[PDB]
């Protein structure tokens, strides 16, 4: 057991400090309580004792006076019921008043925050007020300001929260504010560190193909002062760029990762092209990525560290690692062994602008792993920039940029998808700075997308979509316009991944995991497109629908009781081939059928059968409702880019695509709805509001069906 250990090996074993264990002895009484609580500890937990639990048992047994009780605390250590040195400051003192022995554990528990729990952004938020609270004494005194205070005013919000994860996230707010001290499985589970052997913060060296200068070794102590070693890592979209599923990886796989990992995570904007701003696809992105639930620590753009990065330019050519080129559109180059003054100046030169577009470029003096020689470093470009404007007229380029720009943000993962990727290491070790990570996640696609913003701007211009929003594609504002909710394609990736390569998938599976979702989180209704009155033999003259069939306690909705409702005239037929032709009341007996002109079957009447077989949906007193019914936009689901003979990109188009409803009958149980807040029709499916829907002229796209087969 541990029951039988010397008192020193035990209170080590509960994880004091020798020299606190030492201490420990010496109280002969301290010490033989706090051995019977450690006894009794695990008589009644069955195995070897946590060490966090350790701290506690000890701090029972050196508080506790009314020895009666200590059988009794104990077992709320035991099962982690208490776990917090203010919930035990709070028994301690329950138990020094109400010494009767009675003790109820309600009134207990509850004043001890037993059931408690604390959230991360709850202290956060804690330590942010307290942080703004004091923000311009801070940043003055730095780290000679009272730390004190920021955890004092943290704690009295907090009654029962961890005292130390205060401190933690106290250290670290503080680190950001004033910087360096210059002296199927779950997915938060999947995409925890230790899970995955990655790399743990500053231990870069430890990582496949890391090439190891002299430097380091000092870059990586500078870096550790600099983060404190917080998993940091990027997303680097364009932001004239246009989202699609895939991205769905890109996001979750960084912004996940540090999440999992008490991680902080840029999004960093590539904008190293001087282009104009099409804000419609800017503002997508900032969303798209909140949609998904995460929040970015910070909004960097590349274009933030053009200073940076021409001066490290420079010093590439001082290293005779660079030159300037005179080229155009790989055979070599007379200028590569251009002397290092010369290359200077034609720098100096070209950003002076003495140089028109493409006549002269920087490259980098080196060959890459698949025998592509000096890529180019900075270009020549006169549109003015989005951001810096005319400030500039040289640009460098992608390879150059998000490499040194994951170094300028100390960046720990830098996390892509899948070529010659040790080229990567190759800038960040010849001007020895601090050297981050690449890690490869492979290619997340499916079957039947094209993505290519260049083909998509052009479904939009051929009218074969509606807008670069249209539930047909597969860009991510369009799936959040077909009302996927985002938890769906997040709980996607969950069930399949991890680094896998170019596994693309058939669109089907992600629908499974839309569905499963909606099934719990989307209520129900009635409508139907192709309607019809129905009339009937009198009857008594609110029935009341459910909420989620598989569980009523939630609270039904309101119904309206009318005698001449309404039905899909694809449930009533003449010779039945048995298919049928209520959800709510009777039967309805069907007594006469009309007819017009022609076969056209213009009304129906119906008996009171109230009180078999196929039962029906169907809505009385209805709401006028346009739908729009989807269907898949490409007709060869392989890939519809030339990977099979198509021989067109624009050829594989099934002319289909959607077809316009009525504005339907419509249940007006789905009458105060906003748009994206998707609910069910018993009848065909899942359908979802679209952004057209006023409170008047209201419309549904069609999500997804009930199964496949």
């Amino acid at each position: 057991h541990m029951a039988a250990l010397d008192s020193l090996s035990l209170f080590t074993s509960l994880g004091l400090s020798e020299q606190k264990a030492r201490e420990t002895l010496k109280n002969s009484a301290l010490s033989a309580q706090l051995r019977e609580a450690a006894t009794q500890a695990q008589q009644t937990l069955g195995s070897t004792i946590d060490k966090a639990t350790g701290i506690l048992l000890h701090g029972l047994a050196s508080r506790l006076r009314d020895t009666r009780r200590l059988s009794f605390l104990v077992s709320y250590i035991a099962s982690k019921k208490i776990h917090t040195e203010p919930q035990l400051s709070a028994a301690l003192e329950y138990v020094r008043s109400h010494p009767l022995d009675p003790i109820d554990t309600v009134d207990f528990e509850r004043e001890c925050g037993v059931g408690v729990i604390v959230t991360p952004e709850q202290i956060e938020e804690a330590v942010e007020a307290a942080i703004n609270r004091h923000r311009p004494q801070l940043l003055v005194e730095r780290y000679h300001f009272n730390m004190g205070l920021l955890m004092g005013e943290a704690r009295a919000v907090l009654k029962w929260a961890d005292g130390k994860m205060i401190k933690n996230e106290v250290d670290m707010q503080v680190l950001h504010l004033l910087g360096p001290k210059l002296e199927t499985l779950s997915l938060m589970e999947q995409l925890r560190g230790e899970a995955l052997k990655f790399h743990k913060p500053g231990e870069n060296y430890k990582t496949p193909g890391y090439v190891v200068t002299p430097h380091t070794m000092n870059l990586l102590k500078q870096h550790l002062e600099i983060t404190g070693g917080q998993v940091r890592t990027r997303f680097p979209p364009e932001p004239n760029g246009i989202l699609h599923i895939g991205h769905a990886k890109a996001i979750n796989f960084n912004f996940g990762y540090a999440k999992a990992n008490n991680g902080i995570c840029f999004l960093r904007f590539d904008d190293t092209n001087p282009e104009k701003e099409e804000a419609k696809f800017f503002t997508a992105i900032c969303d798209m990525v909140a949609w998904l639930g995460y929040t970015p620590y910070k909004v960097t753009y590349a274009s933030d560290y053009f200073d940076q990065l021409y001066a490290w330019a420079v010093e590439l050519i001082r290293r005779g690692l660079a030159y300037v080129c005179h080229q155009r559109g790989t055979l070599p180059s007379p200028w590569r062994d251009r002397p290092m003054e010369e290359s200077l100046l034609l720098f100096e030169a070209m950003r002076k602008g003495k140089f028109s577009e493409g006549e002269a470029t920087l490259r980098m003096k080196l060959v890459m792993e698949d025998g592509k020689m000096d890529p180019v470093a900075y270009r020549v470009k006169y549109t003015p920039h989005h951001r810096t404007g005319d400030k500039w007229c040289i640009y460098p380029t992608y390879d150059y940029t998000h490499c040194l720009c994951d170094s300028i943000e100390h960046i720990t993962h830098s996390l892509c998808t899948k070529a010659r990727r040790s080229s990567y290491f190759w800038l960040c070790n010849a001007l020895d700075v601090y050297c981050p990570v690449q890690w490869e996640y492979g290619r997340l696609n499916l079957h039947y997308a094209v993505v290519s913003k260049r083909k998509i701007l052009q479904l939009v211009a051929t009218g074969a979509v509606r807008d670069w929003d249209d539930p047909r594609l597969f860009t991510l504002t369009a799936l959040r316009r077909r009302g996927f909710p985002p938890e769906a394609i997040n709980n996607f990736c969950a069930r399949v991944g991890v680094t896998v390569a170019q596994t693309t998938m058939e669109p089907h599976l992600l629908e499974a995991c839309v569905r499963d979702v909606l099934n719990d989180t989307a209520p129900r209704a009635m409508a139907v497109l192709e309607s019809l009155r129905v009339i009937i033999t009198n009857f008594p003259a609110d029935i009341q629908v459910p909420n989620f069939p598989a569980d009523e306690t939630k609270g039904f909705h309101q119904v309206p009781f009318a005698p001449i409702v309404f039905i899909e005239r694809t449930d009533f037929k003449e010779e039945p081939e048995g298919f049928k032709r209520r959800h709510t009341g009777y039967v309805i007996e069907l007594q006469h059928v009309v007819k017009g002109p022609s076969g056209c079957v213009e009304s129906l009447e119906v008996t009171c059968r109230r009180a078999p077989k196929a039962f029906i949906h169907w809505v009385s007193q209805p709401l006028m409702c346009e739908v729009r019914l989807y269907e898949r936009l490409f007709q060869h689901k392989n890939p519809e880019d030339p990977t099979e003979v198509p021989g067109g990109f624009l050829s594989d188009l099934n002319l289909a695509s959607l077809h316009v409803v009525d504005a339907a009958l419509v249940d007006c149980s789905v009458a105060l709805a906003k748009p994206f807040d998707k609910f069910q029709f018993e009848r065909l499916g899942y359908f979802s509001v679209d952004p057209d829907s006023h409170q008047g002229k209201l419309v549904f796209n069609r999500t997804v069906t009930l199964k496949e087969d």
